[PDB]
């Protein structure tokens, strides 16, 4: 039995590169050595992939952020006829574009927060802005998401963001419970709650706003059914394959989709593998399912 | 003197069109402004080696090879400015299902349709909301049309060798036109008529009635924006009862002198060599706006 040669693809620039290295190392360390011949691939520049992938049967992506999201790596691998993990080039690019992904979701009737799309030299229509109210969340579509409380803050923040990016999403702020829903091959995994830590005095909870805890949670049946329905619908709508993670906010019992991730964290401390583990899927087996399901999917694509 | 790669490639019929296109470009590119660097890709990824010799990639590509976005994404990753729409726009416009959803979300008129696959099961229900006749085309790209339930079911099986995904559209019976856009400005509209014997195909610049022209110009420009196209594009439409319908948006329209976009530009007084000058100049600006 000749072992399939798995390239573990690492790369990116700055902190993304480091997260990528850490991810690849975990994969390399947990890949079943009897099933696979493991081939670490570290990309000094993105297009070095063409040379380094000559010796692999499959590309397992350890990438993090733009390099793995924009779709170029997937498209290159496809052009080389080399099967790879996760969503394809178009699904990846769509999911990475928050504006375009929200349009498609909203077209499909999936709840997502109201928003304005704005490009760099484009003016800003204050009548539609006012419809949104304040606070607002400014999302580059290097610089992170930021809550702004009024017109002046918004203006100032647009100017900060636009120097680096040419496009922004301005989203209505929603105060609610944050959750994230991992999907593997069209099946919903355990939901994870993301909230502040509390100190409890009897039944009074005092929250620490500087903290964040992530915990697997079972939601009440009604909301659970609604959440599972929305997340799978995102998955199909955005043409995702193999696995994805949908980030949502719940208010008044209604889930809103903030984003869909085709390249979610894959370290053992990351949300998706934590969800899989709660589902009885240990890390090494999650890696087996990704390779196995990806091969099937790349074959269905031709 | 700026080094311009003329990039040609593809397989089969597409490659031939590509080489034909790149030759025309090489012939008409101003020799005083440019140093022209013919580039022919045997395999797609050979682009990486050959592109170290150039300051700009002018794409002579045709069909999926230049539509899916891999070439654009590769050149972007190499830091090499290139002509036309970027990887995301290209991929979106190549996907008829996705581009239709976005257009419709934006309130742009496009024929009613449904998405279908090899994998999935034909769903009897949704078809008959569409009625007949239907037009059947692969999702990723003459006219294949079906006048009854029987031709449809069969058509799908044959096509399904072609593509894994298919779009089924309501048949729009109308006057066919095509709208070339350059850097956000509409060029003269072209009318496309068909006759077994005229009183194959005729393409001519036609001045549309003022009102229709206005709706057409609005729709074509809205597609251009909605799909994030840049530098140039060609929107193909079907007019019925004064209402324009969008059939599709092309980020890589035919670029020969005999092709529709160059003819449209010609009708505006933009000669072939100058159209290339503008493609290069405009793309350079766009690529810089993107980062
Ligand atoms: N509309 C909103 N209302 C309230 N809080 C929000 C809203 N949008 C985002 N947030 C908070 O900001 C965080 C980050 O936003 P988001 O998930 O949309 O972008 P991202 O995760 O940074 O993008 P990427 O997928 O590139 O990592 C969310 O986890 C949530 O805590
Ligand atoms: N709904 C429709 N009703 C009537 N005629 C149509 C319809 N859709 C397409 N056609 C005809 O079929 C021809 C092909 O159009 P289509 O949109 O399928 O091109 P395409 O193959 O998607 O283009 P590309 O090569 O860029 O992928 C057109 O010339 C048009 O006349
Ligand atoms: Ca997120
Ligand atoms: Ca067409
Ligand atoms: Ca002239």
């Amino acid at each position: 039995s000749n072992a399939m040669r798995i390239g573990v693809i690492m790369g990116g620039v700055s902190s993304e590169k480091q997260v990528s290295i850490m991810t690849g190392n975990e994969m390399i360390a947990n890949l079943d050595k009897n099933k696979y011949e493991i081939v670490p691939i570290t990309l000094n520049e993105k297009m070095d992939l063409i040379e380094k992938a000559k010796d692999i049967d499959f590309a397992l992506l350890a990438l993090h952020g733009k390099y793995g999201e924009d779709g170029t790596v997937q498209g290159t691998l496809e052009s080389l006829g080399i099967p790879y993990s996760g969503s394809n080039m178009l699904s990846s690019g769509i999911c990475m574009d928050k504006n375009i992904s929200k349009k498609i979701l909203r077209y499909e009737g999936i709840e997502t927060p109201d928003w304005i799309e704005l490009t760099k030299m484009e003016d800003l229509n204050f009548d539609e802005l006012d419809k949104l109210g304040f606070p607002l969340v400014v999302k580059p579509n290097s610089v992170g998401v930021k809550i702004v409380y009024d017109k002046d803050e918004l203006i100032s923040m647009l100017e900060t963001v636009f120097e680096w990016d040419s496009e922004v999403v301005i989203e209505k702020y929603i105060k609610g419970e944050e959750i994230t829903c991992s999907i593997f091959d069209g099946k919903q995994l355990p939901i994870i709650s993301i909230r502040h830590a509390a100190e409890f005095f009897d039944y009074n909870a005092k929250y620490d706003d500087a903290s964040t805890i992530e915990e697997v949670i079972e939601l009440p049946a009604e909301l659970k059914e609604r959440v599972n329905k929305a997340s799978l619908a995102c998955y199909k709508a955005l043409k995702c394959s193999v696995y994805a993670r949908v980030d949502m906010m719940v208010k008044d019992g209604i889930p809103y989709v903030m984003e869909v991730n085709t390249l979610p964290g894959m370290t053992q401390a990351s949300l998706l593998p934590k969800s899989a583990d709660a589902a009885g899927i240990h890390y090494s087996k999650l890696l087996d399912m990704i390779i196995e399901t990806s091969l099937r999917v790349r074959k269905e694509e031709g």
